[PDB]
């Protein structure tokens, strides 16, 4: 099996790309380095310096490593960029996606694995809730509509052309590596913070002072593992989170006990057009076989680490 990872010089494609490898994959990374980072590229892993929006180095790539599969975690990944710069958000997520699917019929790729997202699909959850997969999508950013439109693309590319395609709907995807902008982004705002001693705010969920927002932190070595099971054996919608949500208060206890500090803590008014509560349900990819096999406080303590490990 020969697997082209699109953004895997990022923060999730990298670990996928670690965690292939060691499956006994020939992998090729993918990347424009927009946010990824040359050196998350193993060393005799093949890079293509290629953004997916120029169609003749998508071709290049596609003809130098001739892959079977590909996994698609390349993408403008920030809601907020996308609330700002729509145009962009597009140009990669729906204008660059569609480069690789017609890369891939023009292969004959065996399957397409998609980085999608259930935070920004689902919309709100109600309290007792998980949302699952035969939920209707709600977008509400022009992410969430990128991402939401190319699951259509799959949809029709396999009713149409016969590509078979996996789209993973992530929770907030947290780790090392990862950056402040991704949908777990207040991870590493947190993690840099409280290492530095700087004050931390806290938005409120309804109420300045409460525990704040709800969301499925899933950690980013259990979302490889998922993702690897995905590659070899599933096709269709998965939700990828741990099915229990976690506070941002919940959030910043955890790095403050990893740090071992004490931080000092502003309270502020909600975020303007952010979800009160998301959480997935986990049962459809669990009886797969699939587990977290790190949980939150064991997870949260490995990504501070590594930005106390930085110099
Ligand atoms: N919490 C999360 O981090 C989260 C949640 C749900 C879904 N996702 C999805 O997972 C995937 C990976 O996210 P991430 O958090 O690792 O972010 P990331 O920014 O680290 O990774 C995305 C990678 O894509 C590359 N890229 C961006 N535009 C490109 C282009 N036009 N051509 C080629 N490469 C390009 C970037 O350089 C980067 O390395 C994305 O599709 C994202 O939408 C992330």
């Amino acid at each position: 099996m020969r697997v082209l990872v699109t953004g895997g010089a990022g923060f999730i494609g990298s670990h996928i790309v670690e965690d292939l490898l060691a499956r006994g994959l020939e992998v090729a990374v993918l990347d424009n380095l927009a946010t990824g980072k040359r050196e998350n590229v193993p060393k005799g892993v093949p890079f293509f310096r290629v953004d997916l929006r120029d169609k003749e180095g998508v071709e290049r790539a596609f003809r130098e490593f001739r892959p079977t599969h590909v996994s698609h975690q390349a993408a403008q990944a920030s809601v907020k960029v996308s609330v700002e710069d729509p145009v962009l958000d597009f140009e990669v997520n729906l204008l660059g996606g569609l480069n690789l699917l017609e890369a891939c019929r023009q292969y004959g790729v065996e399957k397409l694995v998609f980085a999608s997202t259930g935070g920004a699909i689902y919309g709100e959850v109600p309290e007792g809730e998980r949302a699952e997969e035969t939920w209707p999508p709600r977008p509400k950013s022009p992410y969430a509509a990128s991402k939401a439109a190319f699951e259509h693309y799959l949809s029709v590319y396999g009713q149409s052309y016969g590509l078979k395609w996996v789209s993973l709907r992530y929770g907030n995807v947290y780790g090392p590596r990862q950056d402040p902008h991704g949908e777990a982004g207040v991870v590493a705002i947190f993690a840099e913070r409280v290492l530095k001693g700087l004050p931390v705010t806290l938005y409120a969920r309804k109420t300045p002072g409460d525990e704040g927002c709800v969301r499925d932190y899933v950690y980013v070595g259990d979302v490889a593992e998922a993702h690897a099971l995905a590659l070899f054996s599933l096709e269709g919608i998965y939700n990828v989170g741990t099915g229990e949500g976690h506070t941002t208060r919940e959030v910043l206890m955890a790095v403050a006990e990893a740090a071992g500090k004490a931080p000092e803590v502003q309270p502020a008014p909600p975020r303007p057009g952010d979800l009160e509560r998301s959480v997935l349900s986990p049962l459809k990819l669990m009886a797969h076989g699939w587990r977290p096999k790190v949980g939150f406080q064991e997870g949260i303590r490995l990504t501070v680490d590594h930005f106390r490990g930085a110099v």
